[PDB]
């Protein structure tokens, strides 16, 4: 018959609130900056859809980030960048300074705020109990205020999530995959990267919304709190899938099937089998027993749900008991 429809539990109809210029991103005019302006001092990374460099801002000696775009749709840089603006202030999200148009690429250059990361792969081998909670916390008031922007990030994992240790400063960055959310719409399942992409990617159902990006902190907490970093390390998205699978249990991975009437790709027939939902204790060792509470584990289950309408708003992890005493710290 066809999928069963889906909506957001909160933030449902904050877009349609808005003037459309808000969302309607295909008419965002870009005015560009300067690109004088800027001189590159080195390379910081690669990636699929940009290149990333420091530079300086002649004009007033600051040091910034510059993301030289690899040659992608029109609407794909108009939609980024429209998020961006719109996110603009909002807690630990990266501040887009300016856009220019790179002499060389011919093709649009982002200019960030700098920022001053320990980068993740020596970061969470040193993070203590609390620092997890902390960072959590941060994260979360990123998704929270983006969420009640009407905007999802859709690729949440630790590349994502700039940390300046020495401040206790984060920064959620790249934007570049984030949608409006409008209820009813059917989105594109090929985001987010691998290790972190929600069952609602890996069993195509496109009716989808924020709580999409809830999953992808689950995976980030759970390979922090276990040190198994990324967590579900699936192959390909089939084998994605499984890998949860076999934590999760299939029963309820069936149920949420059945529940929204998702027809399962016949691939899946042969590779799910059947699993029983696992205990989290079966992942605690003396290694990582130092991270992992009972307040730990209850958070995380309240993540890991394949029925996205059944995951913590980023509002409810909030209040968790996890958070008690940084938020009272804070
Ligand atoms: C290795 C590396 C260092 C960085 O400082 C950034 C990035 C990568 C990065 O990918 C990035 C993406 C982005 O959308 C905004 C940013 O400020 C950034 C970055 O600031």
């Amino acid at each position: 018959s066809g999928p069963v429809p889906s909506r957001a539990r909160v933030y449902t109809d904050v877009n349609t609130h808005r003037p459309r210029e808000y969302w309607d991103y295909e008419s965002h005019v870009v005015e560009w900056g300067n690109q004088d302006d800027y001189q590159l001092v080195r390379k910081l990374g690669r990636g699929k859809y940009s290149e990333v460099f420091e530079a300086i801002n002649i004009t007033n000696n600051e040091k910034v980030v510059v993301k030289i775009l690899k040659p992608v749709k029109k609407k794909k840089i108009k939609r980024e960048i429209k998020i961006l603006e719109n996110l603009r202030g909002g807690p630990n999200i990266i501040t887009l300074a300016d856009i220019v148009k790179d002499p060389v690429s011919r093709t649009p250059a982002l200019v960030f705020e700098h920022v001053n990361n320990t980068d993740f792969k020596q970061l969470y081998q040193t993070l203590t109990d609390y620092d997890i909670r902390f960072y959590m916390y941060e994260i979360l008031k990123a998704l929270d205020y983006c969420h009640s922007m009407g905007i999802m990030h859709r690729d949440v994992k630790p590349h994502n999530v700039m940390i300046d240790h020495e401040h206790r400063k984060l920064r959620l960055i790249d934007w570049g995959l984030a949608e409006f959310y409008h209820p009813g719409q059917e989105y594109n399942v090929r985001v987010a990267s691998r290790y972190f992409k929600g069952p609602e990617l890996l069993v195509d159902y496109q009716m989808y919304d924020y709580s999409l990006d809830m999953w992808s902190l689950g995976c980030m907490l759970a390979s922090m709190i276990f040190r198994k970093e990324p967590f579900f390390h699936g192959h390909d998205n089939y084998d994605q899938l499984v890998r949860i699978a076999k934590v999760l249990g299939t029963e309820d991975l069936y149920d949420y099937i059945d529940k929204y009437n998702i027809e399962l790709d016949p691939r899946f027939n042969d590779i799910l089998g059947r699993h029983s939902r696992k205990r989290w204790e079966r992942f605690v060792h003396s290694e990582n027993q130092h991270l992992v509470s009972p307040e730990a584990l209850d958070f995380l289950d309240k993540l890991l749900r394949y029925d996205h309408q059944s995951r913590l708003t980023a509002r409810e992890a909030m209040e968790h008991p996890y958070f008690y005493t940084v938020v009272k710290d804070q």
